[PDB]
DNA sequence: TGAGTTCAAGGGTCAAT
DNA sequence: ATTGACCCTTGAACTCA
């Protein structure tokens, strides 16, 4: 189940890809929400925030600029289902 | 449509582990948060009911404790927004 | 495997105190 | 300062191909 995979962004527990990128059901989830509904963030510090399990809901700005930076595709990302 | 385990007042549900209500919830999380440390101004027995749980935040304290409620369940604080 | 979904239980706010 | 009614977000657990 998630035996052999980390996620590339926080370090949590994966099942799998999501997006392109190994990562835990928070940051699939969380990513889904910020592109689907074009979110905006916003750090309030120095935009370097620590991303592991405890802190990744700390600052959504970094949080996102890591699932970028670790590889996450927004067009991965479908329409929601009506 | 339970009833708070700790002040008896109406619930919204399981927070940190237990029934309880907005207040308990909400005075827990910050206890917690600011790791607070209350002292009692009498025999450590004080009623917590609806209407005299703000009267001793230590006795409140060790009520949330003994009903369940699990700091560990308290998260870091999220940013102001 | 990797898209999708849900909602209990996390979070925050801010008028009232 | 603290309280709590009220609203927003997260993510474990599930379906579907
Ligand atoms: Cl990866
Ligand atoms: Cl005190
Ligand atoms: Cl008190
Ligand atoms: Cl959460
Ligand atoms: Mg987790
Ligand atoms: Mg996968
Ligand atoms: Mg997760
Ligand atoms: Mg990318
Ligand atoms: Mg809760
Ligand atoms: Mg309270
Ligand atoms: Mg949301
Ligand atoms: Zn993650
Ligand atoms: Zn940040
Ligand atoms: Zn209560
Ligand atoms: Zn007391």
């Amino acid at each position: 189940m998630f035996t052999k995979h980390i996620c590339a962004i926080c370090g949590d527990r994966s099942s799998g890809k999501h997006y392109g990128v190994y990562s835990c059901e928070g940051c699939k989830g969380f990513f889904k929400r910020t592109v689907r509904k074009d979110l905006t963030y916003t750090c309030r510090d120095n935009k370097d925030c620590l991303i592991d399990k405890r802190q990744r809901n700390r600052c959504q700005y970094c949080r996102y600029q890591k699932c970028l930076a670790m590889g996450m595709k927004r067009e991965a990302v479908q329409e929601e289902r009506q």
